[PDB]
């Protein structure tokens, strides 16, 4: 297990979003779900020259998993997944200059549920999860698990568990007081209300 600071910008943006009092929780899903249609239209596009990448799976498309006992919210995607320099090092250079433009956007009256403009909507999952696993795989890399429970570190280990073929599974574990999000009524609504048009069939599991 190796362990990682994240910039500065980056722990100050993760502390605004669990320090802010802001009761429209629920946009983290469409936050999510947009990311993951961003990782599919990748793929997808990528597969039109080089139609091997899919020989990792054909099948393009969002699961939402909720887990009463473990209380948990899971995102996957067959997207394009992540490397390890991603986790590492892109995914917050990207953030950087996001997380300033999000930020002077709040000053100017803004608000959190904007996050999305900037390229910063994963870190929207801190709004209802305490800790936050994210499972990954990129054809040209090994699969990782990603964890932080923010406080301005992460880590980074190879993923032992179930292989996935490529993509992304994103395991929200829920502040105590956010388990709406696990309620299949709950979940249904929020897709229908934010991700309707998403152009990857988004299939709810149920407990
Ligand atoms: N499902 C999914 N697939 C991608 C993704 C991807 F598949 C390729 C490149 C960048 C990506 N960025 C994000 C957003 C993201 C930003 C920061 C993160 C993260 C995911 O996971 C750990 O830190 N996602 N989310």
């Amino acid at each position: 297990v190796e362990t990682f600071a994240f910039q500065a910008e980056i722990a100050q943006l993760m502390s605004l979003i669990i320090n802010t009092f802001y009761s429209n929780k629920e946009i983290f899903l469409r936050e999510l779900i947009s990311n993951s249609s961003d990782a599919l239209d990748k793929i997808r596009y990528e597969s039109l020259t080089d139609p091997s990448k899919l020989d990792s799976g054909k099948e393009l498309h969002i699961n939402l998993i909720p887990n009463k006992q473990d209380r948990t919210l899971t995102i996957v995607d067959t997207g394009i997944g992540m490397t390890k320099a991603d986790l590492i090092n892109n995914l917050g250079t990207i953030a950087k200059s996001g997380t300033k433009a999000f930020m002077e956007a709040l000053q100017a009256g803004a608000d959190i549920s904007m996050i999305g403009q900037f390229g910063v909507g994963f870190y929207s999952a801190y709004l209802v999860a305490e800790k936050v696993t994210v499972i990954t795989k990129h054809n040209d890399d090994e699969q990782y698990a990603w964890e932080s429970s923010a406080g301005g570190s992460f880590t980074v280990r190879t993923d032992t568990g179930e292989p996935m073929g490529r993509g992304t599974k994103v395991i929200l574990h829920l502040k105590e007081d956010q388990t709406e999000y696990l309620e299949e009524r709950r979940i249904k609504e929020i897709v229908k209300k934010h991700s309707q048009f998403i152009g990857y069939p988004i299939t709810l599991f149920v407990e």
